[PDB]
């Protein structure tokens, strides 16, 4: 919940780009991208799209691997084709099975709407269930409609799938035949609707070979136009009805267009077109759903259309919608494979103009066959001497193939295995097998088992075989053919595929990897020389019939069927395989041909050698072979003809196989050779896989490279490596798979590197469901490859080691044996299955082979465990950082389908290891879902944090940890087990027509808290805490920590709902603030019987608790986040807000179309309203509350590129020129923006230069303008700043104009130049970083002045030491560990589980006297919550003292609130006496405000606040009562009042009162609209009369009480307190600059001062002009270094003040002061610091001023310090005559005195709390030694000058109950107000009835100090000094009883401590030897 509140966005900063993504790698291992799409929110529902790359996926309309896909439901496919019947399975739209849910009912109507059938409506849901969407499948049951499906989303959403034609895909042939349902419409709860109108695929575009070649395309659909924003509410499914889209009714529109638009980069590609779309080169067919589905279009752009005039009616549009967002996609086009290569962000300005963002690029790796190919010979086959009679195939499905060979007379089989090393892609084969089938006993054809040991998958043909009759043996031998290289239903054939094998085939021989050429058994036909079949309407030949022709299955299509093909001399014919058995229609495949006379089908061979994949055709000639690339399966490519090796001949005694060799999903050449020695050679025509995306590049200075490896070959390493073991592989992966296997993000601007690499293993395919589940181990090590020039320390390897289910049990089984091993980890995680009976999981052991399967499936995907690692060389290397680990729960639903169940698999339990490479000492923390309700939602969870472990006999802690630390970060706060238990309920609405699931409707949080023993061995897990036993069991005490509802509303009765309606409007959110027990913080300062009413009064409400136990009786509440809703026609907008019942409601005005807030009314009335761009949806013009105007403007792809404001102050107009007066369009180049010069009319413009990396070369970066005054202002300046930015948007520098001056310089290739030079053209660079891959920070540079705005290269940087760079190293976390300074010294951090230890730049000194430092380190000890629980310091005096630990102590309670602070000195007396008070206790509301504080020092405060967070009632440490009044509850609830009582006192005072605007004429005249403008408050009043433009105080007056008077504001008569004020009314007016700089301020006795500022906006000058006299210069010039620092300052009297810096840390080491007149250096302090900054030296190298007699030299200044950098001692000079220091003030020497200094040596001693006990003064030379002692009490921080008490146990009585001291030394009292601010001190008490000297004070209501009066009441003479303090102005005026001896202003000019300078100006009694002013 937020109130509304209206605002202008901001330009400039950071340039971001497209915002393109690698998507992390899964155990799926496939490259992922992801690139948004630009499309409009509206009004808030829109159709969501992004376009992601996957390298797994093929061709579509986005080309290659890219895809952007509608929500669908269709017919499953993947076990064939389907029937169109009863018996098929669909798919929802995340690929899961539908199940049948409930029975069938009738429906006739929905939504009201009359569907002209009687309808059969089904209910399904997904078989694993997610998100538990509802599924409904309508079908008509009378005629003249047809079928279509909604889904009920859980969020209430309603969609229609496939209602219309348009909607639908179907078969063109029999168009009940729907494959497809496509998602038409959607509406919403709320009222807003989507429609999707969708395009068939046509004719237009093509030539006449695809026309003719391709019947009924038609088919096909492409997502053509989104409508929404609908212009009126409905809770009805658009186009229900069945009518078509209206684009009147709609006010945004998403396009998809395929060609048919103009596509330039001077026009807008119109909305309506009469274009054609473009028919793609690589046209590409489908066939898995029985039919043809050609795909002829790609997607060319996407474009963002806005209905303007429906949005703004001033506009009005001739053109239809107006084009408001582009983006152009880009392709490489091939008649093989379309590839995305190019993607560009285009925006149109109204002047023909385009602005862009610079283009993404992609790269695909390409497939260059002459290029590659050179032939090896396999020396691995030296022995194999096999030539003809062997076959090279993948047997048991391992990924690559094997040998399998007869040797006489046996079969034998060799396993593919890794040669050499692992890692390496090398390739041999093991020792041979026997083969588990003897092939003689089986008959030909016919399928068969062999080892080892898939089920049957494979069919055996040769001459021996019973069945075998074939006429031409030989060669014909037994022959092995994969049974997926043939169609589906070969073992059962019908229609086409029966004609084609009539009799049966005699032989299958491989052609290809996957193509088989065929050869019939002597026919049945009865006709035995028939070289055709006819089969209904098609001819089929009768393979091997004719001995020219070749006949195969091949998928010469790439469609994933087994396709029938002929190819002939002439011509290949293809016959599309449709299912079933079933054969289409011939299509040729041109242009293959060889002579006639020369042609020989043998010759021939069929196989996918560029991966696309339909198959090419490989033609053998004698001495070279022919390579016919396939063009998308419509004709093959001129040849590539390659030479055999020199110098062999093919001949028929030869064997050449296509084989995939290399797992690579692509055939290789292989050729065995019966003469030539070696027998065997191979030529691989490529080792990567062509058309994986393969490159990347943003053109912002972002560079990726992505790649692959086979999994076959990390089968490999995993069989290798298991040798070692003596475990033993589950091969996977019979089809190959391509996996991620590294990514390279190059940084061109930094040059740095990062490699992230992946490895896999345990790869798991089910052979049931026939999928791949995914591999069980995934590791993925990142490392860094920093630049050149960088320091060595540097961020080491991460390594990730990740654990997967894959699902199957025999794999995930043994995945824990590689598991990082703990013996004291607690036991490991295993799956619950449970099955769902009377709502609850009831644990169940699957049933048979069946269940356990399903319910092991729906376990695949869960990460099961995952440690991180740092590969450095740390002892602790092989000990992980952390460690995590999860247990998923499947509970099955449903299970009356005999096929599958119904299941939902979640995550129950995890658990989270921190060892930080500590074996011995991790923390541990576990999160449990008890129990869930029937959709998944946690009723009941538990958070669990263990105990810190016993201290093991073993210290694996580094050895240089300081003495102790160890054993002193131990505390009992770590040894506590807790438990935080967590109830819910939720509101679930579902029946037929509604669903809308987890609403929250309460929560509530209890916490136990056990001693460590509760801690079983080992772990706690759902079932110890869900059994009777439980130490969370009902019976079990526990405390109580919260609770809270949601209350909803129908939109109209203000009364809660007990059931949400389905918009779920939140009528208000109620949160507990207190129990009984919380409120006893209030004991004693609320009276028991008045604490109900006040905590009424205060807004909170008492109700029960929730989910109530036994003995639970009420709690208080807070009721907050009010909202009053819009009708259903107003889409159920808010139309006011409030925060509590307290405070008034925000009124929300919309446009008239419900998308945005044009106005806003609060409260009070103050009215704020904004104009928009309709293109953006953006405010671009603001009236405020006083009704002045901001404005800017947008560029076409919505970046602001102006702003200007304007409106009056004091009843004048000024600002900036409307753009009706002055118009200004701002330059498009940086460098022409640079040069403009004074007047512009506006406040800022921003040039955006996002390409600027694209060819001289800078990063990124955007220019802003700046004016500093309106442009009627002679005087106005302009600020010019530059930000780069890298190619990942994060920010590099920034540099700033500044005025003339010396500056380092950049050269043309963009070095920096060290040697300073004079230029005009200065800057400052602030802000310079270099960062990883990772955006670390690793260097950053100290600020400098250049010549140039341009960036200097990183090179240049890292080269040059006087860059002054620290350097930060981060650990594997992103922790940063250590950072070296440019100076040299370091700071470290060492991360352990229990405590941090922080070691400083002196504390590491010694390393790189410092020893004194050495191993004192700041340590943080935290809790098994996270919570700092200790500090450690260590102390130490001298080198060789030992260090004395301090421990400071903090306690926080079960609620998690910080309970007590003990210092560790009241911790050392309280060891011997447990009843001493710790330093502070709070206690707190259940919300953790503080409610109490009880502290030593300060004493007790207690406070009570509203239900608005605002304080109500406060007593004081001194019984004192506060109490605020606010406006009443229609009022915004602004502060009226305060009041207060002192526990003396009867009734209250009105200390304070506020007086606030309201917004009449005169009001926002001067700004003042809601502006508190009269603040009555305890020492007068201050008013408000004046604001500027920015909001500055143009004129406000004081007036102070009367001396008599105190202030008590009482009763409603504002006249009576005037009465109370003295006369004099003190008037301070200013003016400012256009960005808020104050330039005059004229005091209250009209002395003004006036300033000046430098281009940069650093004051540069400044002047006074006493009343009545003429202006007088106070500071002449003031110069800034690059970190905008004091350099040089010369002042009116001519003196000059040079600061000097140490350049490496901005250190002040030198002021110098000198006059130039004589060339006098006045004073010269030089300072040295110790690398942490303590100073611990000062210099005067001026000689003395001629005070001192006979001296010149100032001595040097020494200071030393502790470990705690407390100051032990220092020397200086003090005047020789000073005497021993008191409260008194010396007497000043003067020239004639001839006095001298002399040298001291103060040595200072500090107790173990901080508190300063002793100064001892030793100045020897003079006599002057002395020691002041402070006393300490005993039992707090109070403590006194010894005068004053020598007993600790006397020294607090000293003080008031809130620590204020009463005495300030003997005879000298001291009085404080109410407010705890010294009120008085009493000089000198005298005896009545005389009058005491004495000084008294009064302050403003926020405690600053307006008046201090002295009064001397010697005789004599009674003096009265009186002294006010006003704005830059001091009144100092000195009164006896009969007249007034002196009038002095003191007028003030600067800052003080920061070279002041005063003005004395005397109006009398001025001292005769001064001059006046
Ligand atoms: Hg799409
Ligand atoms: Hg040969
Ligand atoms: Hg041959
Ligand atoms: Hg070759
Ligand atoms: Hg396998
Ligand atoms: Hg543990
Ligand atoms: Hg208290
Ligand atoms: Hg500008
Ligand atoms: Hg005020």
């Amino acid at each position: 919940f937020s109130i509304t509140e209206l605002s202008l966005p901001k330009g400039g900063g950071a340039i971001t780009g497209m915002g393109e993504a690698l998507t992390p790698t899964g155990p799926d291992g496939m490259a992922a991208l992801s690139l948004p799409l630009p499309i409009s929110a509206g009004r808030g529902y829109a159709p969501a799209f992004t376009l992601n790359y996957n390298s797994g996926a093929g061709n579509s309309p986005f080309g290659l691997g890219w895809d952007c896909n509608v929500m669908t439901i269709r017919r499953r496919t993947h076990f064939g084709v389907p029937h169109y019947d009863e018996t098929d399975t669909f798919l929802g739209p995340e690929g899961e099975v539908l199940v049948v849910a409930d029975q069938p009912r009738d429906e006739s109507t929905l939504q009201g709407i009359n569907l002209g059938a009687t309808f059969t409506v089904t209910g399904y849901r997904s078989r694993l269930e997610s998100h538990f969407s509802r599924l409904e499948y309508w079908q008509p049951k009378t005629t003249g409609k047809t079928d279509f499906w909604l889904i009920y989303s859980p969020d209430g959403q309603v969609h229609l799938l496939g209602k219309s034609p348009q909607a639908r895909i179907s078969n063109p042939s029999q168009t009940t035949q729907t494959a497809q349902w496509l998602l038409e419409a959607s509406v919403s709860s709320r009222g807003e609707q989507i429609y999707y109108q969708y395009r068939a695929e046509d004719d237009t575009g093509c030539e006449a070979d695809e026309i003719t070649h391709h019947l009924q395309a038609t088919a096909q659909r492409y997502l053509h136009i989104v409508y929404y924003g609908n212009r009126t509410a409905s809770e009805t499914l658009p186009g229900l009805d069945g009518s078509a889209p209206s684009q009147a009714d709609w006010l945004f529109y998403l396009v998809f267009d395929y060609g048919e638009r103009s596509n330039n980069l001077k026009t807008p590609p119109a909305f309506s077109t009469t274009g054609s779309w473009l028919c793609r080169q690589d046209r590409f067919s489908r066939y898995e759903y029985g039919f043809e589905i050609r795909t002829r279009r790609l997607c060319r752009q996407v474009l963002m259309y806005h209905h303007l005039q429906a949005l703004d009616s001033k506009i009005t549009e001739h053109n239809g919608p107006t084009l408001v967002s582009r983006l152009i996609l880009n392709y490489d086009e091939s008649a093989i494979a379309s590839t995305l290569v190019f993607v560009r962000r285009v925006g149109h300005e109204q002047d023909g103009n385009v602005v862009t963002l610079p283009p993404l690029e992609l790269a695909y790796q390409d497939f260059s066959p002459r290029h590659h190919a050179h032939w090896q010979p396999m020396d691995v086959l030296a022995n194999f001497n096999a030539i003809q009679r062997w076959q090279l195939v993948d047997l048991k499905g391992e990924g690559l193939p094997g040998l399998l060979y007869q040797d006489k007379g046996a079969w034998w089989y060799r396993s593919a295995q890794r040669l050499g090393e692992i890692g390496s892609d090398a390739v041999t084969w093991e020792k041979m097998q026997p083969l588990s089938v003897i092939p003689s006993l089986q008959s030909n054809a016919s399928l068969v088992d062999i080892n080892g040991d898939g089920q049957l998958d494979w069919v055996i043909t040769g001459p021996g075989l019973r069945g075998y009759h074939s006429q031409r043996p030989d060669g014909s031998w037994t022959r092995f053919t994969p049974l997926n290289a043939l169609p589906v239903e070969y073992t059962h054939p019908r229609a086409q595929l029966a004609d084609l094998m009539g009799a049966g085939l005699s032989d299958l021989v491989l052609i290809g990897p996957k193509s088989v050429r065929l050869y019939a058994n002597t026919r049945d036909g009865f006709a035995k020389g028939k070289d055709v079949v006819q089969s209904g309407d098609i001819t089929l030949p009768v393979p091997g019939a004719d001995p020219r022709k070749l006949v195969a299955f091949s998928d010469v299509l790439g469609s994933g069927q087994a396709h029938l093909v002929e190819v002939s001399a002439t011509k290949v014919t293809c016959w599309p395989n449709l299912g079933r058995g079933r054969f289409g229609q011939p299509i040729t495949l041109p242009g293959f041909s060889q002579p006639a006379t020369e042609f020989n089908p043998a010759q021939v061979y069929l196989a996918d050698l560029d991966g696309s994949g339909p198959t090419d055709l490989i033609y053998v000639h004698t001495n070279r072979l022919d390579i016919f690339l396939n063009k998308s399966g419509n004709g093959f490519a001129e040849p590539v003809t390659l030479r055999f090796p020199e110098g062999l001949r093919f001949d028929h005694t030869c064997q050449l196989q296509m084989a995939d060799v290399q797992g690579l999903g692509v055939a290789s050449l292989i050729l065995s050779v019966p003469h030539m020695s070696p027998h065997h050679w191979r030529c691989d025509l490529t080792n990567m896989k062509p058309w994986l995306l393969n490159e990347m590049n943003n053109n912002m200075g972002v560079h990726h490279t992505l790649r692959y490896r086979s999994s076959s070959q990390f089968w490999l390493d995993e069989k290798a490596a298991a040798l070692t073991t003596g475990q033993t592989p589950v091969c996977y992966l019979p089809f190959p798979i391509h996996t991620l296997w590294q990514t390279e993000t190059e940084d061109e601007i930094s040059g740095n590197k990062l490699v992230t690499t992946l490895r896999y293993a345990r790869g798991a395919w089910d052979g049931r469901e026939r999928e791949f589940r995914g591999f069980g181990y995934v590791e993925q090590t990142d490392s860094h490859q920093l630049a050149q020039g960088n320091a060595p320390e540097r961020t080491p390897p991460a390594l990730t080691k990740n654990w997967y289910a894959t699902g199957l049990p025999v794999i995930d089984n043994a995945l824990s044996t590689e598991y990082w091993r703990d013996d004291q980890a607690f036991a490991g995680f295993s799956p619950r299955f449970t099955t769902w009976q009377d709502n609850k999981d009831v644990p169940l052991t699957p049933e048979d082979d069946n269940s356990r399967y399903w319910f092991n499936r729906a376990l695949k995907g869960q990460l099961l465990r995952s440690e991180l690692y740092g590969l450095d060389d740390s002892t602790n290397k092989h000990v992980p950082y952390t460690v995590t680990e999860f247990r998923s729960q499947v509970r099955r639903l449903q299970h009356t389908d005999s096929r599958y169940p119904v299941l939902w698999s979640s995550v129950v339990e995890s658990r989270n290891y921190h060892y930080e490479r500590i074996a011995s000492d991790p923390q541990c923390s576990q999160n449990i879902t008890l129990s869930s309700d029937r959709f998944g939602q946690p009723l009941k969870q538990l958070s669990v944090q263990y105990p810190r472990r016993q201290q093991p006999a073993i210290n694996l802690y580094p050895d240089t940890l300081p003495d102790k630390l160890l054993a002193n970060s131990y505390d009992d706060q770590q040894r506590q087990l807790r438990l935080t238990y967590q109830q819910s309920s939720w509101h679930h609405l579902t029946n037929n027509t509604v669903r809308v699931l987890g609403l929250p409707d309460s929560t509530r949080s209890d916490i136990f808290t056990y001693g460590a023993e509760n801690v079983p061995a080992g772990g706690l897990n759902l079932e110890l805490l869900s059994d009777k036993n439980s130490l969370i069991a009902d019976d079990k005490p526990r405390e109580y920590l919260g609770q809270q509802k949601t209350a909803y509303t129908d939109g109209q009765n203000t009364t809660p709902l007990q059931t949400p309606t389905r918009q779920a409007l939140i009528a208000f959110t109620e949160t507990t603030v207190f129990n009984q027990s919380t409120l006893s913080a209030f004991n004693g300062s609320i009276p028991s019987d008045k604490l109900s009413t006040t905590l009424e009064q205060a807004g909170y409400q008492q109700t029960n608790y929730l989910f109530p136990r036994t003995g639970e009786d009420k709690v208080w509440v807070a009721h907050h986040g009010y909202t009053d809703y819009g009708t259903a026609a107003q889409f159920w907008r808010p139309q006011k807000q409030s925060n509590t019942q307290l405070t008034g409601k925000i009124t929300l005005i919309w446009d008239a179309n419900y998308c945005v807030v044009v106005q806003t009314r609060d409260a009070a009335g103050l009215t704020t309203s904004a104009k928009y761009d309709w293109r953006f949806l953006t405010p671009v013009q603001l009236t405020d509350i006083n009704d002045n105007q901001h404005l800017i403007t947008l560029d076409a792809l919505g970046r602001p590129i102006t702003l200007r404001f304007w409106g009056t102050e004091n009843g004048k107009m000024t600002g900036y020129s409307s753009p009706e007066k002055a118009s200004f369009s701002p330059p498009s180049d940086v460098n022409a923006a640079i040069e403009l010069k004074k007047p512009l009319p506006v406040a800022q413009c921003q040039v955006y230069a996002p390409e600027s990396w694209m060819p001289p070369r800078l990063p990124p970066h955007s220019l802003t303008l700046t004016t500093d005054r309106y442009d009627h202002d002679p005087e106005q300046q302009i600020r010019q700043q530059v930000v780069f930015s890298d190619g990942f948007g994060r920010l590099l520098q920034a540099a700033a104009r500044h005025e003339a001056g010396m500056a380092r310089q950049r050269n043309e290739d963009g070095s920096l130049i060290i040697n300073v030079q004079h230029t005009e053209n200065r800057w400052a660079v602030t802000g310079r970083t270099e960062y990883d891959n990772k955006g670390q920070p690793i260097r950053t540079y100290q600020p400098y002045f250049l010549n140039d705005w341009r960036y200097v290269s990183n090179d240049s940087a890292r080269q040059e030491k006087e860059a002054y760079a620290d350097t930060h190293v981060y650990d594997p976390i992103g922790r940063e560990i250590k950072v070296i300074t440019a100076k040299g010294w370091f700071r470290r951090t060492l991360f352990t589980p229990w405590f941090t230890v922080n070691e400083d730049e002196n504390d590491t000194a010694a390393e790189v006297d410092p020893k004194l430092y050495q191993k004192t380190p700041t340590v943080s000890v935290y809790d098994n919550r996270g919570l700092i629980i200790r500090n450690i310091d260590f102390h130490r005096t001298t080198a060789n003292g030992d260090p004395d630990t301090r421990i400071t102590r903090h306690q926080y309670d079960i609620h998690g609130h910080l309970n007590q602070s003990i210092d560790p000195r009241l911790y050392e007396a309280k060891q011997t006496n447990n009843t001493i008070k710790p330093n502070f206790l709070w206690q707190y509301d259940l919300t953790g405000n503080p409610l109490c504080t009880e502290s030593i020092d300060a004493g007790r405060t207690v406070t009570l606040n509203d239900i608005e967070g605002r304080p109500l009632l406060t007593v004081t440490a001194t019984g004192v009562i506060q109490t605020r009044q606010y406006e009443t509850s229609s009022l915004p609830g602004r502060l009226l009042s305060v009041a207060e009582q002192t526990p003396e006192e009867k009734t209250s005072r009105i200390t304070e009162r506020l007086i606030w605007a309201g917004n009449t004429e005169a009001e926002k005249d001067h700004n003042l609209a809601g502006q508190c403008v009269r603040h009555y408050d305890t020492a007068g009043v201050t008013r408000l009369e004046s604001l500027s433009l920015t909001g500055t105080v143009l004129s406000q007056s004081s007036q102070l009480l009367i001396d008599t008077q105190e202030a008590n504001w009482t009763g409603d008569n504002e006249t009576v307190w005037q009465n109370m004020l003295a006369d004099d009314i003190y008037t301070t007016l200013s003016t400012f600059d256009a960005t808020g700089a104050l330039l005059t301020q004229t005091d209250a006795k009209g002395n003004i001062q006036r300033l000046a500022y430098d281009v940069a906006g650093q004051l540069n000058g400044s002047w006074l002009t006493l009343k009545g006299q003429t202006e007088q210069v106070i500071i002449k010039s003031l110069t800034y270094s690059a970190a905008g620092q004091k350099l040089r300052e010369e002042h009116g009297n001519d003196v000059i003040t040079e600061y000097s810096y140490e350049p490496e840390t901005q250190r002040l080491i030198g002021i110098k002061t000198r006059r130039p007149s004589d060339t006098k250096v006045l004073q010269d302090l030089r300072y040295e610091y110790d690398p942490v900054g303590n100073v611990i030296s000062i210099r005067n190298d001026a000689e003395a001023t001629r005070f001192w007699h006979n001296q010149k030299v100032m001595p040097e200044n020494t200071y030393t310090y502790d470990s705690l950098y407390q100051l032990i001692s220092a020397t200086g000079r003090e005047m020789a005559n000073i005497g021993q220091q008191s409260h008194q003030f010396p007497s000043p020497a003067l020239p004639s005195d001839n006095n001298t200094y002399t040298n001291y040596t103060r040595t200072y001693t500090y107790d173990r709390g901080g508190n300063l006990t002793k100064i001892q003064h030793s100045s020897p030379a003079t006599q002057n030694n002395y020691t002041t002692n402070i006393t300490v009490s005993n039992r707090s921080n109070r403590a006194v000058l010894s005068t004053l008490t020598e007993d600790p146990a006397q020294v607090d009585a000293l003080f008031d109950a809130g620590g204020h001291q009463n005495t300030l030394i003997s005879g000298q009292n001291l009085n404080w107000n109410t407010r705890g601010e010294l009120q008085q001190v009493t000089l000198v008490k005298r005896d009545k009835g005389a009058n005491d000297d004495r000084e008294w004070y009064r302050y403003s209501g926020d405690g600053r100090r307006m008046l201090k009066i002295n009064e001397q009441q010697a005789s004599n003479n009674a003096q009265t000094q009186r002294v006010t303090y006003l704005p830059n102005l001091e009144l100092r005026l000195t009164q006896n009883s009969t007249a007034t001896t002196e009038d002095l202003q003191v007028i003030t000019v600067g800052e003080a401590g920061r070279a002041q300078v005063r003005v004395l100006h005397w109006e009398s009694g001025k001292p005769e030897d001064i001059d006046n002013n």
